[PDB]
C-alpha cells in the first residue's frame, strides 16, 4: 500500500509561500503513498542565517553523495532581506552554491498542459533550455571611461614565451565602455555533456545557438567542443535512438523556436539563455508550470526545484490569514522529477509510475477547469478557480481515486 | 489632378526580382498619381560595378542633401557573385556604405493585417525594433587559446597618464576563449538621438534594453546616456504627445514582447537587435511584410526599403518565363514610408495622406482575400494566392476608387 523507496532522497526545505505549498504537498501527495527516505535540510533563511549557511553547503554535498535533490524555493539575501531577518552577514545564493559544489548545468523544463493556452499557439511539446552556468557576460571585466585613449587585450602565457598583444582601437574624445570576457575549454566540455546527458534522458534532440559567423574563434570553440563530445562519447546512442544533434546560429534558432512545436533541448550560452528562457516561460503564461533542473555532465545527479521563487506577495496574504491561489505544479514537478530519477538509478519501476501517475493526475485535474488563479486568468475571465488548499485537495482527491 | 510633390525623392535603384516589382511600383502606384522629381541612382549590381561603386556614395550624398531616399533591394557581393556578375572587385554593402555616410540608426516596421495570421496571435500593433548600427560584439576582438595563461585588458589614455590595467582571469591548462569589445559614448547618444525621433514620428512610444544588473559599467553608459538624452532632448515633446520612454532589462523586454500587443518601438543594443528582429519577423511569418527604414539622429533624413533580398529563388523563375508570387508589400511602404517623410519635410499634407491612402489600400486589399503565395500559406493549405503583377494589378484597382 506504501511504495517503498529505495535510496535516499535529499530534501532541500525553503521560504515564505513556497514552504507552506512544499510542505502540503509532501503531506498530501508524497507521504501517503511512499515509504521512503528523506535526508531533510531546512534551508529556510532562518536556519541558514542560524547556521552561517553551512546547512546550504551540508544540503549541497549531501545532494552530492546520494544523487537526488528536491528543493523548495528560497529567498537569496540582498540589503532588504538583511533588515527583515536580522541577517548576520548577507549570505550568498543558495542556488549558487549548489551549481558550484555539484557542478552541472540548468535546464528550464516547462509543463505543457492542453487546455492552458501558450502565448505562441503553435507551441505543444517543451522547449528545454540549458543555460551555460559558466563565463561570458557574467564574469566580464567591463568600465567605462571620459576620455581618449587606446585599448589592449593581451594574453600571457604561463610558460613564459611571448605575449600575444592585440591592439582593439583607440576611444575618441568622448569616452566610451570598454569590456573584456572569457571562457574556459574544460567548462565548454562540461557544458555539452550535461546538455546530451539531458536529451538523451528526455529522448528530446539537442540545439547549441551561437554567433560564430561574427565571433569565428570564440564561438568556433562552442561549436567545436559540442561536435567533438557529440561524436565522442554521445553520437552512437543518439543515432541509435533516434536523436540528433545540430549547431545553428542563433538567429535562426530564436525563429525556430517561435516556429516549431517544441520537443528539444537547446543548449545557449550563458547570456542567451539568461533572455531566451523568459521568452519561453512568457510563452507559457506562468511560472507554475516550469521547472529547472540541475543534471551533472554524466548524468549522475539531478536536482529539482520550481523555476520561481518564494512568491512573498501571496505570502503576505497567507500570514493576514487572508486566501490565496497558488500554483503548485512545479513544485510537485519538482518532487516528481526527483522520485524519476530516484527510482531510475533503484532500479524501483513503481517509484517511477507512482512519478508519472501523480504528473498525469496533475495534467488531468487541470484538464478539467480546477486549477489557480494564474492558470485560470491565462484561459479566460470566464474562468473562475481553486485556492491554493483546495487546488492540492481537488488533487489529492483525483489522486486518491486511483 | 495628380499630387504635387514638392522636394526631390532620391531613388535607388536595385537587383534581381526585386528590380523588376520595383518599376511595376514606380509605374502602376507611384508616377500615374504624383509629379514627382525622381533624383535616380541605379544601384543594381552592373552599374555600381561599372562605377567601381561611386554610384553607392552618389547617391548617399543625394540622400544626405535631399532629406529623402527609396531603396529597392540591392545584392551583396560575395565569391559567387563575383564569379556570376565578373565583379572587378568584391564591393562592400551598400547599405554599409550608405549607413556610414549618413549616419542614423535602422528601424525594423513591420506591417500588421488583419487576416493573415501572426503565431503570436495577441499582437495587434507593429513591434519596432531599432538597432545600435555600431560596436559591441560586431567590433570585437575574439581568439583562442589552447595553453594556460593570464589575461588583461589594459586602457592607456592618450594623455600619458597612468594606464588601467585589469587582471581579468588566468585560464587553466586545456585552454579557452577571450573577447574584447566596445562602443562609444557618442555613437550611443545618437542611437538614442535616431531612436526618439523614430518613436515620435511614427507616435509610439519608446523603449530601451540592456543588461546593467551585470554590465554595470557597460551598459551603464547605455542607460544613462539614453536618460540623458531623454530629459534633455524628448521628454518635453514626448510627454506633450502622448508618449514614454522606460528602460528595461532585455529579460523583461523581451517577455513583454511576447505579452504586449504591440504599438511600440525598442531600442536594442547591436546584437539584442540582430537577434529580436529575428524573432518579430519569424511571428510575422513574411519579411514581404517588413520594412527598414534608417533615421538619422536629428531626424531629418529617412531612407527606406524592404527587407527581404532580391528574391532570388523567384527572378530565375521570371528569367525563364514562369510566374512569380513576389510580396512588393515592403516595396510599396518603403515608397510610402519615404513619400511620408518628404511630405512631412516639405510641409505637403496632399502628399502624406496619398502614402496613407496607398498604405491602408494595399491592406484592405489583403483583408479581401486576394494576396501573393507569401502571405497565402500563413493562412491555410488553401487560401489561393494571385501571381506578382495580378495582385500589384489588383492594388492598382482598388487604389482606384479613390
Ligand atoms: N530558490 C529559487 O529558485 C528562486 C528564489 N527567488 C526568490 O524568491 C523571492 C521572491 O521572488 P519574486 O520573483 O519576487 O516572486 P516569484 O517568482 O516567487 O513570484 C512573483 C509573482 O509571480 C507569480 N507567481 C510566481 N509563482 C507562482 C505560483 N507558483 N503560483 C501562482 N503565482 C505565481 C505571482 O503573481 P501575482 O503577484 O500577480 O499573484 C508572484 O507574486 C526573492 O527573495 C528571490 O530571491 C526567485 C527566483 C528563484
Ligand atoms: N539590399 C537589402 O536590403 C538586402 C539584400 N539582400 C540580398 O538579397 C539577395 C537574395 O538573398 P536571399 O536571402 O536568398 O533572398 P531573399 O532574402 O530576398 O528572400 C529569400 C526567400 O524569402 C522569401 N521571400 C522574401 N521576400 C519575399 C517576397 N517579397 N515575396 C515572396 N517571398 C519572399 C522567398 O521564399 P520562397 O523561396 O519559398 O519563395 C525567398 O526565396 C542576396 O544577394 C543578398 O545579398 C539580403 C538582405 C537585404
Ligand atoms: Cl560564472
Ligand atoms: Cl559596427
Ligand atoms: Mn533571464
Ligand atoms: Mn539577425
Amino acid at each position: 500500500p506504501k511504495i517503498k523507496v529505495s535510496g535516499p532522497v535529499v530534501e532541500l526545505d525553503g521560504d515564505e509561500m513556497t514552504r507552506v505549498i512544499w510542505k502540503l504537498i509532501k503531506d498530501m501527495l508524497i507521504l501517503p503513498y511512499l515509504d521512503i527516505r528523506l535526508d531533510y535540510y531546512d534551508l529556510g533563511i532562518e536556519h541558514r542565517d542560524a547556521t552561517d549557511d553551512q546547512v546550504t553547503i551540508d544540503a549541497a554535498y549531501a545532494i552530492k553523495k546520494h544523487g537526488v535533490g528536491v528543493k523548495c524555493a528560497t529567498i537569496t539575501p540582498d540589503e532588504a532581506r538583511v533588515e527583515e531577518f536580522n541577517l548576520k552577514k548577507m549570505w550568498l545564493s543558495p542556488n549558487g552554491t549548489i551549481r558550484n559544489i555539484l557542478g552541472g548545468t540548468i535546464f528550464r523544463e516547462p509543463i505543457v498542459i492542453s487546455n492552458v493556452p501558450r502565448l505562441v499557439p503553435g507551441w505543444t511539446k517543451p522547449i528545454v533550455i540549458g543555460r551555460h552556468a559558466f563565463g561570458d557576460q557574467y564574469r566580464a571585466t567591463n568600465f567605462k571611461v571620459d576620455q581618449p585613449g587606446t585599448v589592449t587585450l593581451t594574453f600571457t602565457p604561463a610558460d613564459g614565451s611571448a605575449p600575444i598583444v592585440h591592439e582593439m582601437v583607440s576611444i575618441p574624445e568622448d569616452g566610451g565602455v570598454v569590456l573584456g570576457m572569457y571562457n574556459f575549454k574544460e567548462s565548454i566540455r562540461d557544458f555539452a555533456r550535461a546538455s546530451f546527458s539531458y536529451g538523451l534522458n528526455a529522448k528530446w534532440p539537442v540545439y547549441l545557438s551561437t554567433k560564430n559567423t561574427i565571433l569565428k574563434a570564440y564561438d568556433g570553440m562552442f561549436k567545436d567542443e559540442f561536435e567533438r563530445v557529440y561524436e565522442e562519447e554521445f553520437k552512437a546512442q543518439f543515432e541509435a535512438a533516434g536523436l540528433t544533434y545540430e549547431h545553428r546560429l542563433i538567429d535562426d534558432m530564436v525563429a525556430a523556436c517561435l516556429k516549431w512545436e517544441g520537443g528539444y533541448v537547446w543548449a545557449c550560452k550563458n547570456y542567451d539563455g539568461d533572455v531566451q528562457s523568459d521568452t519561453v516561460a512568457q510563452g507559457y503564461g506562468s511560472l507554475g508550470l516550469m521547472t529547472s533542473v540541475l543534471m551533472t555532465a554524466d548524468g549522475k545527479t539531478v536536482e529539482a526545484e520550481a523555476a520561481h521563487g518564494t512568491v512573498t506577495r501571496h505570502y503576505r496574504q497567507y500570514q493576514a490569514g487572508k486566501p490565496t491561489s497558488t500554483n503548485p505544479i512545479a513544485s510537485i514537478f519538482a518532487w516528481t522529477r526527483g522520485l524519476q530519477h530516484r527510482g531510475k538509478l533503484d532500479g524501483t519501476p513503481e517509484v517511477i509510475d507512482f512519478a508519472h501517475k501523480l504528473e498525469s493526475v496533475v495534467i488531468a485535474t487541470v484538464e478539467s477547469g480546477k486549477m489557480t488563479k494564474d492558470l485560470a486568468i491565462l484561459i479566460g475571465p470566464e474562468q473562475d478557480w481553486l485556492n491554493s488548499e483546495e487546488f492540492l485537495d481537488a488533487i489529492a482527491d483525483n489522486l486518491e481515486k486511483e
